[PDB]
C-alpha cells in the first residue's frame, strides 16, 4: 500500500499469534515492542532515543507479520512508548519513502 | 525521489539560513532541531519517547527546505541527539511510505 503521514502510520502486526498495533518508523534503526513473551535466548542491547538510552532484550529470527507482509528478524523488547517497526523490518517488507 | 531504508534516511535541510543534516522520521509527530536561533515568539513544550522526555522551544510558521522542497510549519528546538524531520513537515513535501 501507499501510506500518507497526516496521521500516525499505525498498522496491525502479528507476533506470537497475537495481533498488535505498531508504528512504521523510518527514524528507528531497529524494531522495539512492549513487554511480551518471546521464544529462545535473548542478548543485551542499548538503544538511544530522544530522551536518552534504554536497555532492551534482543531476540533473533522472530516471525512477525506487518500489515500482512511476512518477516523474520530481530525484535527488541523493552520500555517503549508504542510498538515500533524500525528499518531492519521495513527493509524486509520492501518499504520505501517517496516524494 | 525514492529512498530505501538500508541506512538512516539522512537529508540536507536549510533552516534559518543554516544547512543541517536531518533524519526523515515517520515515527515522529513533530520536527525537532538541535539548539539554534529562530525568529519570532516561542512557547515551552516537552517531547518524549524512548529514553524519556526533553524540554524544547516551540516556534511556529518556520520555513524549511528539505531536498529542494519548501515546507512551512512548527519546529521544536532543543537538546535532541539528531535533527528530526517529523510528520508535520513530511506531509508538506508529499512524502509517503510504500510497500
Ligand atoms: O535508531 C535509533 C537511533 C537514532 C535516533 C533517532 C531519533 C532520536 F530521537 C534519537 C536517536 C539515531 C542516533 C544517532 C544519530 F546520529 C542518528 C540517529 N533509535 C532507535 C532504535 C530502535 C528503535 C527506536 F525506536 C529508536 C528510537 C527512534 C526515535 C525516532 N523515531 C520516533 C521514535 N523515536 S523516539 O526517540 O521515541 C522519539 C519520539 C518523539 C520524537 C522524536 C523521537
Ligand atoms: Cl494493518
Ligand atoms: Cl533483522
Ligand atoms: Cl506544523
Ligand atoms: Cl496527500
Amino acid at each position: 500500500p501507499q501510506i500518507t503521514l497526516w496521521k500516525r502510520p499505525l498498522v496491525t502486526i502479528k507476533i506470537g499469534g497475537q495481533l498488535k498495533e505498531a508504528l512504521l518508523d523510518t527514524g528507528a534503526d531497529d524494531t522495539v515492542i512492549e513487554e511480551m513473551s518471546l521464544p529462545g535466548r535473548w542478548k543485551p542491547k542499548m538503544i538511544g532515543g530522544i530522551g536518552g538510552f534504554i536497555k532492551v532484550r534482543q531476540y533473533d529470527q522472530i516471525i512477525i507479520e506487518i500489515c500482512g507482509h511476512k518477516a523474520i528478524g530481530t525484535v527488541l523488547v523493552g520500555p517503549t512508548p508504542v510498538n515500533i517497526i524500525g528499518r531492519n523490518l521495513l527493509t524486509q517488507i520492501g518499504c520505501t519513502l517517496n516524494f
